[PDB]
């Protein structure tokens, strides 16, 4: 029923080198409605408790400092299966095993600097959601292909 | 020698969403010869002849209704291997497995909704160009540049 | 008044160079709906009674003769102010002249070979969409972004 | 000169036309910073006192009603003239006058829904951003290709 | 007239800036024809030569140094009116009197980061030519849709 | 490593089918660094020295007829994994099997008029930079953004 929802924000490299439009317009091309959508420098605590999971290994500080270095666009995203569907978007996190047509294949080339982020799973989707977002920025409203996009 | 002729006909759905010119242009910078085209609304009847290879399927009545509920551009593509090239161009009908690069990945998300059509064979597509479009509606010429697309 | 309709011909140049897509596509981002389209040469007899206006004129010999030397995108438009924006969209008889934006500014040189046609008024559009296509052609639907495009 | 600011945001007509990253797409390509982003509905007493200057009119109510029947998306863009020079970009008032290759001029057909609004005036400008944006919210960061904007 | 050459040189901002094949992509989608290119470093002596029109000017020498600080893209562009049409196709020289669609109003901000130098006269040209590239490099071929954008 | 540098060569149906631009901006994007670019009507002695190893093919000829039968425009990009990646932003050597999204994948349709070329190997990109470049025209500068495509 059209239910799920996916975190998407564009790392600071992408940011830095002007893809908030590209990969704003991929996601409304895709066929992507908008929910929420900001721009906030998230803060050493926010990008350790987002990358919680990844807390222990040794590229850690690195991350976090790189992904704390600057203004991030967050954003939430409407489609049906949109986690699993924005992460074939995204392509693979290493720009090196996806194949160009696919953003980072397209526009990074190291790890290190990947462009942006969403989430690997629902698990991760809600919260994520629950992380960047308060309940009440997420508006709920109907896009107007709705129908052209949706049986 | 004459070359394989696709049929393409762009759905309701993706003139509705304005990629004439998006779509036009990948047959196009590709180097294909159109040889024929007419943007009609397609008779229910005329849809029926089309899909007369399911008229036991159940959705058939709502396949007719809906592609009947806009325009189509009713196309025809030259070019070697073009039923299967522009295939190649398309991307799979189900556009969730349809690979960025393609008119269904990069425009689109539903079945249902997959924004054009072709023929998926030559076989298919000699019959699909005879029914939608009368011989003199097709085109005969060459261009310009055929010496540096063949050999 | 977004009723109005125009007459845009891509001329056999334009085919030629291959930019039949890119013209397409800035008509369909601006917003308005693509109505009737097809791929034809004009035969001589034709290209006459579109030009039975300047039947009389020095350059008709020549005008024809540049007019069904190769095949064309005829084409109707419709919406908002779609006869004079588009004529502006196409910017200048000369693309000398011709401004940046436009698609004769963006890809020609010479009036002698100035790409593409655009319905001079709404006297001329008519009877040029009179004269091209059958009303049995024209495909009357609904932008699913038009209320969107439209008050 | 470089740290002028000004306000601009497209309105309900814009983001239900699926034009959000078109829009932001010719500010950055432009070279224009962000300085602050927000998707917002925005309230009866906002919108009356954006046009607070417009209280004593007829069409006010009606203009309230419309700039409220979407949602808005609130901008903020730092550089020199770049109050000035993002009119240049938008185009004129009347979408029937923007030229071919402003906002206007490529995405418009009437004033009443003219996709995007900008700040006429320095004065004007961080009267809007005031009203519009916390202090917090106008984010302090530094584009890559600065000293290849600026001397 | 048809046969007439240009020298476009991408300045060391427009190099740097990521925009070397879009530069190109301008010329050849208008029609034009590549005479010659090469990537080089220009010395001092070779810029005051290339400008000594203001080698006595107060910005003589920042402005050397600044071309001498990064690679440029040296081209020359041949066709009808290439020299007058080129300007055209970059805009003014204050980038912030260039409009939308030229190589400085579309990319470029401030006048001392102009990415982008035009041949001012046939005669600017020819000296351009001559003192910037040696007599073989300047290659004769003729395109294989020069018919296609001449008579 | 970051240092790697590839050579590319677009092909005479890629000057003439005027996609050099789309080429050179696809490789800018990407985070390379342009080291080296030149144009020339190339001569059958280079044709050969280049094509050494295949000399006694009977395919030989026609060949070193084709990469003469136009221009060429011989390029060298610097970046990590430049050989490696560059090749699958090229696409397989057969634009057929090539997907979309890639160079040969977007704009090419035989193998015989393949529109570009990329470097093979660590050890081919140092011959063919020893064969279309004195070491003169390889320019030594650091591209504002390094520190963002690379940690």
């Amino acid at each position: 029923m059209t239910s799920e929802r996916t975190f998407i924000a564009v790392k600071p490299d992408g940011v830095q080198r002007c893809l908030v439009g590209e990969i704003i317009q991929r996601f409304e091309k895709k066929g992507y409605k908008l929910v929420a959508l900001k721009m906030l420098q998230p803060s050493a605590e926010q990008a350790q408790q987002h990358y919680i999971d990844l807390a222990s290994k040794p590229f850690y500080k690195d991350l976090v400092a790189y992904f704390s270095s600057g203004p991030i666009v967050g954003m939430v995203w409407e489609g049906k299966g949109v986690v699993k569907g924005g992460r074939v978007l995204l392509g693979a996190t290493n720009p090196a095993d996806s194949l160009p047509g696919t953003i980072r294949g397209d526009f990074a080339v190291d790890v290190g600097r990947n462009v942006c982020h969403g989430s690997d799973s629902v698990d991760s989707a809600k919260r994520e959601i629950a992380f960047w977002f308060k309940p009440e920025e997420l508006v709920n409203w109907t896009s107007h292909s709705v129908k052209q996009v949706y049986e």
